[PDB]
């Protein structure tokens, strides 16, 4: 079955009855809940739909909560929306005012403060272009360049122009203290600037009483220029495609792309590849060439993850995204899973041992590699490697199964935390036994540490046939 | 500058005045003429603006006449386009009527005799799906699976159906005849599905009595079975993605682009990459972040040329595909021209020579590769190494500077027919220093050949500063 | 710490009182009993001072019985030795006589009827050579080509002759009787032709009822032919230099050393090169600079270990043989112990566990690689690897400890044997906290298997530092 | 043919009457001629006895004038001879004296200014040993730690002991001036330390009127330290393994023997490997296994020349010993002329050039690479990479000839000074169409430059046909 997981972003299009369910069943490994839109009573009802189909189905499912971060966004207009052509005049205020066609509100409200003639300011992921003529008092007074529609709500970018804010706003916090008190597995960061952008999150995290691991969205270039140290010091990254290519030239966002996911495998941290992967498929029942080769070659690349955005939270054809995202991963994967070779020999214990497995796995024929892990961290090392075996994580703790629900190629079997590394084995095969997959005499290459529930003590590897008394 | 080549596709979009004109000043390298739609006078028009636009500018701009083959067609429907929405049922006839919503004719008059309950009808690149649910004499009648607008003359496919049609019709035999006659400077023949193919387009030629290279479009099954064959017996080759994404589940063609790639690179034919590379052009002043990466990835496996279609032929922003494919293409060059490397070390002795001018000219950091050709071989067979030096190909035949607009990284110099490789030599020195970028002093590598004047004879590398006396 | 092992010859040289222990001292890791001379008293206390010295100094050292082989030697003259000048005529008889100048026997009664004219026979390995220019009846009449003494029972070659005769004599039998009796560690048969030569000292064995291991000596161009064969049904090989560059030209030699030596390597089978290594100092106390060559470039080449025969055996300096050997090996290994690589990954499991183990332990800069064996097979597939690391040989059965001194960098340690694998990494400690060099907290990798006490069932590889409690 | 080149000694056992014909028809490439013995009138002698056989064969063979250098040696005893037993007490002193068993005088008259008790004493290169106890006034008092015969004039050798003489001494300079007077075609200097030696040796040379290309013998550790300068400002370099391997350990001559091969090949300047590769053919007619492999990895290192000295300049088989080297040079190259990589990629032109087209010629199967050289260096640029293709270099000076004597596999034509490139392959056919070996059609591959005539030059490589029209 498939190695790269699957990553669907909920909203209306899967509010109807029974579609959470539906998209389990079709394949998704993490469910995004988007905190740009929606209300607690939405989120609350879609979390609960996503539990339920888990535990129905079986299937690990990670719910990750992506906060908005400092988003600059358009108010409202009168009819909810409008056109703006090209060769038109339009005003955009940092004061109050029913939004019509000819003026409209912003959530920006140092705009007119820091705009100059000549900025550029591009509309909902650069659908519509304006520059700026002057600053009238609150007005900001532009020429739409790029024509196109646009509507309540809508995100501004603002290249080369330094916004001030705060990486966590008031909302923000809200959000997150909302989110990990409902019990989401994971938490992204929108326009992440710097790695102590990191510590905020951590802050709110204490002062509750509970981390989750960090995902940093990518899409500003002090991200890129930040680029290792951010990889270093949060979880996992995503690419954040859609603003990146506003924040940056488009033409940039495929080398950034590819140096994004290696620098996480090099560290071993998830990375997740965002937006417009299948686009038309908001509309359409299939995708365009350029889309069906985008998908293909985010997993050459060697990304954990491919996420869904629009094309299952507003879209016509959330199931078929997803189906077809899966089809594609799977063609690309029955001619091969190898990855970009990583650039440095592993040096640590954890690292040099799963290595050291997949080789031994690889070379003897295993049907499986199996590696105990109590942060991940064991499991990830092995995965970044990509291997056409089966990498089958054990833990005790149940949060590690959805939290390894983004990490590449991996399933997680949850078992009672043990006193040996006997013990231990004996848990694989009874866990792997209860599956119609493994039987009896199966050979398994088996990662494990002592003392054990210590995290980072992996040290024996141990080639064992599933219920044979060669322990 | 750039060393990848952009072909694109004219039509209504590019009719009004100068548009030919500004296309080649924004980079156009082949012009592709699509015999699928059009009159002989509207392709005259263009081929003549292409050939002023070619001399006004100084660029060379190759014309490819793209036979549309054994294609099959709706007929028209009484307002120009209808809806099809799921659950319609319609009627595609083999005989005669005014189309309308329910009932539409075909070209292809071998439908109800080979259709049966069951069999697929993907309309228009699979924008519409059917299914035959009964033939009823000349009527199959089919429901609609998957709905969408449909309109004139738009084409169906049959997968899964043996398709009984010649490779050259007889309005593909009138065509080519026109063309060869108009003087165009290659031809692309959509649907190969067999090495001999070749030898059909090569009949008409002769008994026309001009020959120009020939492209297999790559589309059908039976092409991509007989890969090699046909890229051996073909000049050059187009990964024809529109049709080859509905002839083949479409996440099986980004392997099959790659591989055709490669097959190509190897042989040293050209490689061209067609089709919705930046789709959402069409309507949308900016591409999606799934064509950005379709773009930049088609130059990573290592295509001679892009192509444009619907983006330049019809399309609302014909300039600005061009010039965003060119910032793209200029973005990953700029990291790197390295393509994948070859699994063969040349063989013959033109591949040879090349590789070790390649070696030499980077080795000792010439300021350019240079190499006569009388038929491209010597030129292809450097050019498909990929090296960021320019590579400048010499020549006494015209047509051979426009066979090479679709070749990577190549700029072509005509000159006169010499006698003597040191007159080859002495005639590399006029031709560049009348460039403002080259002056005398310059190092060079050039490759030539005795006796001259014969294909094949390649037998010299001369190291060379521009104007010394070192010959 | 020297790693490369030494084999020495004893004789006469070595009886006087405490040589044999200087050599222990010195580093001998194996001493060779050469059958071709002295008697079973001789032998014997040979035999009694080995074992003296290896159990005082506690350094392993093994004992190895050469049995003399199908060897052809001259009978006897009446003057106990006569001068063969250049240009003579000489007969050698198939027929008994007391010889003389001019007539002498031979031991190879089928000389006559297999000699031809211009057939070479050389006397002494090659100090006398003669040409045969007819047979008349018993009597081989030679010219002697190359003039010197002869005398009593010397050997001869008959190069490019095919040599019917048993793999084993009726001496040899009776040799490998006593050997086996007297309780030597393994055994080696001169003139090995033939795979299946191995099977005829088996059966002596188990008529006797004690197998040791076997080492083929190469020295018969069938040897060479049918080396891979050979390699794989012995325990060992020894390229014995000096009767394979008579039986085959001495220029052919060098390659057929080095093929030898990667074959052993690539077989997990330990190989020894022997003789002349450092012939000069059978009468002078320091070497040439081609015999100083000759043993750097046999540890280069990758051998378990390297011989001295009439350097210890009869010369004057046998000690300062022994020392002089060993600082050539170190000189070499302090630069680096690297081998040829081997031309096929391990497909083994003890192989592939031991390349592993490898891997970890450079990679993690371990202080020891351990491993427990039985048969010795999991530490000689580590040890034809080489690595910088010690190599710690752990087994229950004392004769192990002997069979693996004459294998490259491995020491061996002698515990109980143990029903779990935990008991053993517990042997490891106390074995090694005994050391002046081991302490706790010291990094080691360990390579041990259950069921435990069963050959073959290596599968385990524990990261341990010594005394702490992480297993 | 053989393409390893063999420098053999002229000497007493050479000077009868057609010997040194016999050398060169058996292969020797270099005569060495050793001024530490002899006087002008032999050595004149033995300079046309070369000359005239190298005439009458056809064959190269350079001449070498080996200068004597600092050598440090004892005067002379009263009785001619004595034996300096174990045990006793000698005198060396700085002071003069006919010297007796007791009291002998020395050359270097700083001794006892420069010794102290503790310091080695090694006479004849080691066979007698002694220890110095005191010095008193002029006289160095010793203990003979190993014994055996000394006499008048035997060189010494004070191992640690910094000597302080000049780089030339005054028997040098007439020895040199002799030497380059009489037309010889290389200069070896003995004793080598620094790479300003070369700049003495220069000096007279260029005050007589006649350079020629000056070797660096390596035998003392300061020239192993200077090693890459050395290399750099010679022309040439010899281990020079006798007094390497007293003035230094003699365990660590293998691998400095390997460096030093390395540098020479990484700097295209011949390499000379010298002393007692077959030592043991000085008295008997075959060499010792030692000996055959000192040989065949000379040659496996990548040596340009191996030497004979005492094997032929006094031994009882100077032919047998050439011819034997021959065959084990042989033995190795038919198997692969392979030499260890380079660890550099060629930088300049000449280096670059060559090395393409050795690249062309294998892949083609061409018959020979052609290198035309006005100083050798396009030739050794070449050579040192070592190719099985027949390497011939051209050239107008016939001194190049007789030095690229020593240069691997090349064969050198002599051919007028050519004022084209043109011409320069004309000369190609007519010098190898006289050859039996070479017919009209045969393709090799020319490397030559332009302006012609000028050290350089080089820029240009031709593939070409024997006699057929395609330059
Ligand atoms: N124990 C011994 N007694 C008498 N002579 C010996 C003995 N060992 C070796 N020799 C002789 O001394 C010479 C050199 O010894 P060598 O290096 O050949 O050891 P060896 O080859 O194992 O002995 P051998 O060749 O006789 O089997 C040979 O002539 C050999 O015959
Ligand atoms: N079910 C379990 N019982 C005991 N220890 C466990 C369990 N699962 C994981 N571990 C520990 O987790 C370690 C690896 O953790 P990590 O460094 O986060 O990969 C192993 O060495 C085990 O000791
Ligand atoms: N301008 C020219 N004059 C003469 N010969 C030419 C010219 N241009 C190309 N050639 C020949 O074309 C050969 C290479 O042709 P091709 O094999 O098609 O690459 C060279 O070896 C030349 O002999
Ligand atoms: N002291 C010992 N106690 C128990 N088993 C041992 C001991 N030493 C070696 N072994 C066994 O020998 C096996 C390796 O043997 P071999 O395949 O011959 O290298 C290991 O898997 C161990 O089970
Ligand atoms: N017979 C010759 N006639 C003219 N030039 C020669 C001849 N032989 C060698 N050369 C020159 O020697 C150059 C290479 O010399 P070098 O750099 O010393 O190897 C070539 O470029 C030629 O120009
Ligand atoms: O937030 C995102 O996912 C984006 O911008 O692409
Ligand atoms: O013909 C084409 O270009 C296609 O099908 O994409
Ligand atoms: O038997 C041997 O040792 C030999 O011949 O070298
Ligand atoms: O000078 C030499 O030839 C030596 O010392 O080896
Ligand atoms: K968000
Ligand atoms: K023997
Ligand atoms: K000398
Ligand atoms: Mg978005
Ligand atoms: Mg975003
Ligand atoms: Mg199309
Ligand atoms: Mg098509
Ligand atoms: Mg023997
Ligand atoms: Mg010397």
């Amino acid at each position: 079955t498939r190695r790269g997981k699957i990553v669907c972003t909920l909203g209306p299009a899967t509010q109807r009855d029974d579609l959470v369910r539906a998209l389990v069943e079709a394949g998704m490994d993490v469910a995004r809940m988007n905190f740009s839109h929606g209300d607690y009573d939405d989120h609350k009802v879609a979390y609960e739909r996503v539990r339920v189909a888990s535990d129905a189905t079986g299937r690990a499912v990670g719910v990750l909560a992506d906060l908005q971060g400092p988003k600059i966004r358009l108010g409202r207009f009168a009819s909810g929306a409008t056109h703006w052509a090209e060769g038109e005049t339009v005003r955009i205020t940092v004061g109050a005012c029913e939004g019509s066609h000819d003026r409209v509100s912003t959530t920006y409200k140092r705009l007119a403060q820091d705009a100059v003639a000549g900025d550029r300011v591009l509309v909902d992921d650069g659908k519509v272009a304006l520059v700026v003529d002057a600053v009238e008092g609150d007005d900001v007074v532009c020429t739409v360049v790029e024509g196109g529609p646009v509507s309540d709500n809508k995100g501004i970018s603002l290249p080369g122009m330094n916004v001030t804010a705060p990486a966590l706003s008031e909302k923000d916090i809200e959000d997150l203290t909302f989110a990990l008190n409902l019990g989401v597995d994971m938490v992204a960061l929108s326009f992440v600037r710097s790695p102590a952008d990191v510590e905020l999150v951590h802050e709110v995290m204490d002062r509750i009483g509970r981390r989750v691991p960090v995902i940093a969205k990518l899409e500003k270039p002090e991200a890129i220029d930040n680029l290792e140290a951010i990889v270093l010091a949060f979880d996992a990254v995503m690419v954040a495609r859609g603003d990146l290519g506003v924040e940056l030239p488009l033409e940039e966002v495929p080398l950034v792309q590819k140096r994004a996911i290696q620098m996480a495998r090099e560290n071993a941290k998830p990375v997740i590849v965002a937006t417009q992967m299948l686009d038309s498929m908001i509309e359409n029942s299939r995708p365009t060439r350029a889309e069906a080769s985008d998908v293909a070659n985010a997993v050459l690349d060697g990304a954990d993850a491919l996420m869904l955005s629009g094309e299952t939270s507003v879209g016509k054809y959330p199931l078929a995204a997803v189906r077809t995202m899966s089809r594609i991963i799977c063609a690309v994967e029955e001619n091969s899973t190898a990855a970009p070779p990583l650039t440095h020999i592993p040096r640590t214990k954890r690292g040099v041992i799963s290595y050291a497995a997949r080789d031994i796995g690889e070379r003897l024929d295993a049907k499986a590699l199996v590696a105990f892990t109590q942060s991940g961290d064991t499991v990830r090392r092995l995965a970044r490697l990509h291997t056409p075996l089966p990498l089958l994580a054990f833990t005790a703790w149940p949060e590690v199964r959805s939290q390894l629900a983004m990490t590449w190629g991996t399933e997680t079997f949850i078992v009672p935390k043990m006193q040996s590394t006997d013990g231990m084995i004996r848990q694989v095969d009874k866990s792997l036994l209860e599956l119609a997959r493994y039987k009896r005499g199966d050979l398994v290459v088996i990662v494990a540490g002592a003392p054990p529930g210590t995290v980072g003590s992996t040290n024996l590897i141990h080639v064992h046939r599933i219920g044979e008394d060669d322990v």
